């Protein structure tokens, strides 16, 4: 009931896909190579510092295993969601349909839902 | 009334604030050289990409007034609760009792509330 408390696995989670997916909503369609070396570090230190240790072991394995793809806009929030699909398999949830991802983290549901 | 649309600005700011406080709160107390220069980078590009441009310009004015203090957990905690302070500032808000940041971000509070 108190809201004010430190999030647990689950909260940090919820937080930490809402700031990774939102950033990737807005990279740039054409980034620039440091730009697009900037991002792959920005992942890459993310992982390093995820403070749950089964999560971030984890996805530092999956990291390795899978490169982020931050060629343009449309490779990375692809990437990414692909990236969050692999973690919700893994904790028995369904695919979320990647091709709703603009609709999902940057311009709201066609159909006006969230206007 | 639908949950799964874009967050607002505001709404970005509260998971990201969650993010970046529960990260510092389970930096080391001890962190190596390179623990200390990631952290720092990894700041540095979160003001890069964060998709508010007004805060993320605001932002990284502030970051060059007053560079990350990575040293230890303690120091960085508390650099970060009044980078945080300064914006709550800046929009009119009361400021956060610094000394309070490891009960909110990581052991909850010792009257035991969030238990
Ligand atoms: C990098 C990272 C690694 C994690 N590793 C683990 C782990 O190893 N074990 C563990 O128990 N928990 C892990 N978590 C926490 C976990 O992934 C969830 O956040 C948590 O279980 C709560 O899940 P949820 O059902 O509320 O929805 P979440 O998985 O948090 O998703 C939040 C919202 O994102 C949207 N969404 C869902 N899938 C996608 C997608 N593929 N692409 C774009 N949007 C999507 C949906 O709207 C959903 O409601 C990890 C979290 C992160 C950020
Ligand atoms: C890096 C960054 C820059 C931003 N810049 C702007 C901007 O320029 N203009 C703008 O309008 N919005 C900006 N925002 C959004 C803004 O700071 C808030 O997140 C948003 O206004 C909602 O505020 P809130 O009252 O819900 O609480 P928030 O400020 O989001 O705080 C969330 C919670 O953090 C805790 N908290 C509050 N202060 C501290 C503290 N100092 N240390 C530790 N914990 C604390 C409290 O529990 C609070 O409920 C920025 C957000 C971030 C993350």
């Amino acid at each position: 009931f108190r809201e004010d408390c430190p999030p647990d696995r689950e909260e940090l989670g919820r937080h930490s896909w809402a700031v990774l997916h939102t950033l990737a909503a807005y990279y740039p369609d054409l980034p620039t190579p440091e730009q697009q070396q900037d991002m792959a570090q920005f992942i890459h230190l993310f992982s390093k510092f995820y403070p749950s240790e089964e999560c971030a072991e984890d996805l530092r394995k999956r990291l390795a295993r899978n490169h982020p793809d931050t060629r343009t806009r449309a490779a990375f929030t692809q990437w990414l969601c692909h990236l969050h699909n692999e973690v919700n398999r893994k904790l028995g949830k369904p695919d979320f349909d990647c091709s709703k991802v603009d609709e999902r983290w940057r311009d709201g549901w066609k159909d006006g839902s969230c206007d």
